[PDB]
């Protein structure tokens, strides 16, 4: 990836050098990768930290066996071995640190412990979550991050067509889900899935929180797939709904409703118009046709390094949509004991307009 | 059967004692799953934090939204709902009884964001981590927990054969990593993978931390593969090394050095001996052959609900090994620019002796 980081850091530094904070501690994860491009794979019990100061060159703490995949670094570097004790490697640092009793930011994501076990020696400051600050620089993507997103939407587009060519009758929701994960990953530059694929078939479609089960796919089933890829660590997220064998008129009716709702809501995305009104566009269409009480979630959510992040396209939200924002548009109708239908696309706001990054056929296909 | 007892819980109570902490606040993660038997996924909000003081009977706790099978929780379930702001809307049950008693054990795996909001807690309790106390119980597996490791060691053996019986040439590290994961998820539940598989070919093998890349496996490559499965939540972890084409005299030589060191460390495993002594067995052998510089990691780590836990088989560790402990023995040699070799088994200490759980071929195999 062509992105910088040094600027991201220095306007993160200068977003509390613009809100008054004296610290921010981060560990392997989204905020980490976003701030460095590095993602150390396989940590836990094994302390790994980057402290971010007033403003200036941050820090890097080990452990040893990671260096020969740490050929370059700025703020660097210090190494501890499978013999030395961390927490007491906050020794000087620890202090450094900063004045006893001033402000600090920590990863919400990260477990305490790697903190509790510091104690002595780390109950001498005013700590407060990191998300409210770093969030507002992640919620605006740069040109390159958009390229990561569109590229991620591309892989998943390719996955859709390859997949519906396959045979679905007789395989279980869990098989299909695993095969979809294998499809994604056997493509580049998929690093990985953005989340474990979801396959919801038959009346399991009416359950938004469905997790693939053992139920085999059979003629007459409407089957929802929901899955995603990572490209240079940026996430896609797509949902399509198919029918196995001729659909009923009620399925045909409900599908079109969800199609139009989604399409009109996509068209409505624009720099300057609130999140909730994009929810309302979608929600209003479903309602006009009677299914208002069967649309039982928000219309979409932000994508980024995580599959769920800002902006959140919800009925109670007047955040004003802005250039660089990336999110999902995904209304659905859910009919308990019958079936569900959701159609979900990834959208990025460029040059005042909402552009779809995912482009796979949004018409009801019969398999 | 069986899984549980718990009963105990009260072992953990009795242990947290009178060791001598007032009480324990358990969050989502390995400990929740250890103590109860369900595995709530996931959350970085809602506090979601289990009760259990000194003793008495259980109570379910914070969130929002859940559901079933918490219906199956012992004592009393407390859920709800939307948002009642549980930053002190966690006091009645729940504060009580720490109002305001002695010291505290917070579940390590709790996130610093849930711990920070709300923070109090601060104070007037003396905070220490849960892991020094609970690891005492988790490191001594019972008969059923050991059975679960046997099953997951078995899955990972079968994968080994189907793997090395396929075609390795012409495929990238990533592809191969994908077959492995896919296999594990169509060789039964598993359920899941205990971690993303590692395949490291030719010079990439020299780096223990390697992330599978596009590099294709070709003739003359030694290829390390390291993966694992979970059975009813418990973890296995195996590594094996194979050669495409016949092997050179140094591959043969180095492989045989690693084989002898792993074999002998395994044989050294006995109740009553320090984990470091077992590490020193492997290690001594490697030094003897001059290859000391190139063994850049501990001999092993423990297995449980997590892939890394106590006992750590490393130079630090004075910990006496005991019946019930499960862990890896995985010495390696890593030769920059050339190749690596690691051989890993899962060992359970039962009736005073170490017993291999994984049994896949340890001889040097030519594919
Ligand atoms: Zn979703
Ligand atoms: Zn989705
Ligand atoms: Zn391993
Ligand atoms: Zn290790």
């Amino acid at each position: 990836g062509s992105m910088d980081y040094k600027r991201r850091i220095h306007k993160f530094q200068a977003h509390f050098g613009k809100k008054g904070f004296e610290g921010a501690l981060v560990a392997p994860g989204s905020n980490f990768y976003y701030l460095t491009g590095f993602n150390p794979l396989g940590t836990l019990e094994r302390l790994f930290v980057l402290i971010l100061p007033s403003e200036g060159l941050l820090t890097a703490i080990a452990p040893r066996l990671y260096e020969k995949e740490l050929e370059e670094f700025n703020g660097e570097v210090v190494l501890w071995s499978d013999s030395e004790n961390p927490y007491k490697i906050f020794a000087t640092k620890i202090k450094e640190t900063f004045k006893e009793g001033e402000k600090l930011l920590i990863d919400d994501t990260m477990p305490v412990g790697v903190f509790l076990k510091a104690k002595d020696i780390f109950d001498k400051y005013s700590l407060h979550p990191i998300s409210p600050v770093i969030s507002e620089l992640r919620e605006i993507k740069d040109k390159d991050e958009i390229k990561a997103h569109k590229k991620a939407a591309e892989i998943v587009d390719k996955v859709f067509y390859r997949f519906i060519e396959g045979k679905l009758e007789g395989k279980s929701e869990r098989e299909l889900a695993n095969r979809i994960e294998y499809m994604i990953k056997n493509e580049f530059g998929a690093d990985d899935v953005s989340f474990e694929p979801i396959v919801a078939s038959g009346p399991n479609g009416a359950n938004p929180h469905h997790r693939p089960s053992h139920r085999k796919i059979r003629k007459g089933d409407v089957v929802i797939f929901d899955y995603g890829a990572k490209y240079l660590g940026y996430c896609s997220d797509v949902t399509r709904t198919v029918v196995v064998g001729p659909p009923s008129e009620e399925v045909k009716k409900v599908y079109e409703i969800v199609k139009e709702a989604q399409e009109t809501a996509v068209q409505k995305v624009a720099e300057g118009i609130p999140a909730e009104v994009v929810d309302a566009t979608a929600r209003g269409i479903i309602s006009k046709y009677g299914y208002g009480e069967y649309f039982i979630h928000r219309t979409g959510h932000g994508l980024g390094i995580d599959v769920h992040e800002e902006p959140y396209i919800s009925p109670g939200n007047k955040k004003i949509l802005k250039d660089g924002m990336v999110f999902t548009i995904e209304p659905g109708i859910y009919l308990q004991g019958k079936f569900g239908v959701r159609i979900e696309d990834d959208v990025a706001l460029v040059d005042k307009k909402g552009i779809r990054l995912t482009n796979a056929d949004r018409e009801l296909i019969t398999l």
